[PDB]
């Protein structure tokens, strides 16, 4: 965790969500106040868990880290909710996962605080506002929606885990990186670990672009920052179903992985970088990914 934000000062990009972030947090602590509810929104490693932890960390008040999918008998919620002490901060993860059991459990403790619970913060993570039940969305009086970040942002997010890691890197390389890091920082600080095994292994003074590209063909990492499992998405859009449309249950059964998973986790980065689109009667391939992945547009 030594790489983790331990503050927003040291949390790199999301400018609109810091300072929306920052103005409650700072009140709130000015009046010794509990802070609203926070509800974090948006694809994996963009950081949702790292904001949780800082929010408490700013507030001065602990932080209980908790799973949907694992609260699953009101007796788990009901134990953690009076496990909070005033100003806590009650972090659920995947929180749109909530049973009706425990949801409508949760949702009491929010409405006046008693289901006598002590005033709390909670602070929901999702990979999209959306999935949340309209009464529980409704309770969040600050939602924080995280975007991709831009080339920029990642490549000063490298710069500082290279630093950390005791490590070389010139900016050619570092922006190398981020060009490839998929707009996430959790991508961003693994390549560049990776990076670092490459510049140990060829005995290097410095991360250069020519240590980055031998990693990535390692890795199988593209120029678009496409991995082996985002072209898989692609190719058999392109081969098994022509290029599109194709509904995202049968896109899922042929590639034998979950829907969720495909439309949380792989699809946003692919539809933000033009390489797919998503129609009403299902997805399609773009121009742009036919290009890319040498595939000649019917
Ligand atoms: N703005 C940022 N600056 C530096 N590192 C970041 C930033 N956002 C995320 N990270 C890093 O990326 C990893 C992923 O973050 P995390 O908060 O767990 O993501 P999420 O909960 O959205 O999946 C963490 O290692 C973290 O320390």
């Amino acid at each position: 965790q030594f790489l983790r934000p331990k503050s927003l000062d040291e949390f790199i990009g999301q400018e609109n969500v810091k300072k929306k972030l920052s103005l409650a947090l700072e009140a709130a602590k000015m009046r010794g106040e509990v802070l609203d509810h926070v509800l974090l929104a948006g694809p994996p490693g963009l950081g949702k868990t790292t904001l949780a932890h800082i929010i408490a960390s700013e507030l001065q008040t602990n932080i209980h880290v908790t799973s949907g999918p694992v609260l699953v008998k009101q007796g788990d919620m009901a134990a953690i909710l009076t496990s909070l002490e005033r100003g806590d901060v009650l972090f659920i993860d995947e929180i749109h996962r909530l049973n009706k059991a425990v949801e409508e459990l949760l949702y009491s403790a929010i409405e006046d605080f008693q289901i006598d619970i002590q005033p709390f913060t909670l602070v929901g993570a999702t990979v999209r506002s959306g999935l949340l039940s309209s009464p529980l969305r409704s309770r969040f009086g600050i939602i924080l929606e995280l975007d991709f970040y831009t080339v920029k942002e990642l490549k000063e997010i490298i710069k500082r885990a290279a630093s950390l890691m005791d490590v070389e890197i010139e900016d050619a390389a570092a922006e190398m990186i981020a060009k490839r890091s998929r707009g996430t920082p959790r991508i961003a600080i693994r390549l560049t670990k990776r990076v670092r095994d490459m510049l140990t292994v060829v005995k290097a003074d410095r991360i250069n672009t020519d240590i980055v590209l031998k990693t990535m063909e390692v890795l199988n990492i593209d120029d678009e920052g496409l991995d082996e499992f985002d072209r898989k998405i692609l190719k058999t859009i392109i081969e098994i179903y022509r290029g599109g449309p194709v509904g995202l249950n049968a896109l899922a059964a042929s590639l034998g992985v979950e829907a969720d998973t495909l439309s949380e986790v792989y699809e946003p980065y692919l539809l933000q970088a033009g390489f797919l689109a998503r129609t009403p009667r299902g997805r399609i391939v773009t121009e742009k990914a036919y290009k890319h992945l040498k595939y000649e547009v019917p």
